[PDB]
């Protein structure tokens, strides 16, 4: 599972590793291609390069080169002159599989052209035309891939959040920036006494309606269009549990402090604020994959940045809540508890 | 290689790290951080948003390219040696050649369906894009060095006088061979687009009196008439041709070998099953992306062609490569 924990150190320590790193993008592109053209749907049964080539309109000799490279990767098994999917490929890379990771792969290959534009991003105070806030209104494909990819990638933590003890005696939940809404839906399924609100932007609303109906939660969840940066949007809101899951990294530090404060203000006495965030120490370099994630988010959105976990925890304390925590692989779940008296 | 869904997602995402390195090299960031710089200093230097420069510098520290010493980021020993423009060991051209391919790889679907070269493939691009041609040549020069050393120490040269390097290109193999064996003279036979690369190598080793460059198309049998050398070389080059073509080129090459001499072929090792060694199947695809008929041919097939040409084949495996030594009989 991808959420599983990671090393403090990721340093390159040899020139070989340096050239390999500069070259490693090619393997991504190969997988991206095989997935995009749905090659592995054809190879659910054994095919020769002639048969693959005829199906796809390829040069036979070139199809053979590709199939050999895919076999060498462990994605195909060559039996005689025929190629067929391996167990891994059949399970995760066939469109008909319940475990298909197409959306994740598609979300990833759709960012290919953005990464070489690092120099422009670094030099812009404003969102650039290719970042998510500028892209998702017109690029339904990229919006849906991203939302579907997050639902899949988030599942390990969804299962942990849904078993938290703060829900057992709670009645109401607010999911801030809830988006796809998988955390709230799974929490409500498990806890029949709960009702829920999802507070997010217009772009997420169809994804929420899918999730809600998919889990049969029609009469238990309401969707609200809300701007989490606008304090007035929080007037008169209150719940036993308020969630900010895997979303603070869309905000700069000033913004993130304001969102945490507003969120905390929604928490009823005896209630809890939950913040799920990738674990990052105050040094901003440990664990190593946290620094990578911060940069990833900076490429994706103007203010993208992973804030240190101890800094987030201090903001929750500053809001007057007692902070507990839980490790979920590479993530930390912070639980801010409001005293009842 | 890939055995779990986590491996798949990682493989699909791993391109981002290439792009990060490509950028830092392209902008010469590591030339600035030869001296320790704060993110504020780096941002001021490049006209960046300070906060964003800090996110980048932290990510580069996490990759082991920079060290954060208090408030300041400085090159690590690795970076200083390989990623500063003034280092004798700078790998800039390797990284440049690699980043100039970025847009080619997502076009696999087009390449697979094309019988003809595409505009980004070497045979077209290098006619029109001098920067790309030169990055490739300088990159090959550096990447060839381990095999160049092995080839230069071979015993066939001990008692030769003349050498022909077919599709020799940058000519580094021939140059080291001549440096090691002062009695030898040589020729490089290749296309016009490699002549500048060949001259740079010839003059770098003051080999102008001992080496001649000849513009030659290796698929034209007429270009071989009159030619003769004690040693003839096809170093790391048969993967530019399809099987029919490679067979013709090996036959022409063998014909250039004088009685008692040798044909040397250096080729990445490929078994008949074409899936092992695994990195060789990858190299075959890499070559298909780079050039229309790009393809790594099985080593035993190459060896059989040399035998058909009348040469007795000796084989040696060095790292990921096989050196085939095709011996021509004396007296013929």
């Amino acid at each position: 599972t991808i959420y599983e924990s990671t090393e403090d150190k990721a340093a390159l320590t040899s020139v070989v590793d340096l050239v390999k790193l500069s070259d490693q993008y090619r393997q991504s592109a190969i997988l991206h291609y095989a997935v995009a053209d749905k090659l592995f749907d054809l190879t659910q049964t054994g095919r020769t390069p002639a048969e693959v080539a005829a199906s796809f309109g390829m040069v036979e000799g070139k199809a053979a080169i590709l199939l050999h490279a895919l076999a060498a990767l462990g994605l195909l098994t060559k039996e005689g002159d025929a190629f067929r999917n391996t167990a891994l490929t059949e399970r995760y890379l066939t469109t008909t599989s319940a475990d298909y990771i197409g959306p994740i792969v598609e979300h990833q290959y759709l960012q290919w052209d953005n990464w070489p534009r690092l120099g422009e991003i670094l030099r812009s105070e404003k969102p650039l035309a290719f970042q998510q806030e500028s892209r998702f209104a017109h690029d339904t494909r990229a919006r849906d891939a991203f939302n579907d990819a997050m639902v899949r990638l988030s599942q390990p933590m969804v299962d942990v959040v849904s078993e938290l003890g703060v829900f057992a005696r709670a009645r109401t939940v607010i999911d801030l920036a809830g988006g796809h809404g998988t955390y709230l839906a799974q929490v409500l399924r498990r806890h029949p006494q709960l009702t829920g609100q999802i507070w997010d932007l217009p772009t997420t609303r169809d994804a929420a309606r899918k999730t809600i109906h998919a889990h049969d939660l029609g009469g238990r969840v309401e969707f609200f269009e809300k701007n989490l940066l606008d304090a007035r949007n929080f007037e008169g809101g209150a719940a036993d549990v308020v969630m900010l899951n895997d979303c603070l990294h869309y905000f700069d530090a000033r913004e993130a402090r304001e969102v945490i404060g507003h969120a905390a203000g929604l928490v009823k006495p005896g209630g809890a604020l939950l913040i799920l965030t990738m674990t990052m120490n105050d040094d901003r370099v440990t664990p190593a994959l946290s620094a990578d994630f911060s940069l990833h988010m900076m490429v994706n959105t103007n203010h993208g940045e992973l804030h240190p976990t101890p800094w987030i925890a201090g903001v929750v304390r500053d809001a007057g809540l007692a902070v507990g925590e839980r490790s979920i692989g590479r993530y930390t779940l912070l639980i801010g508890q409001r005293s009842s008296g």
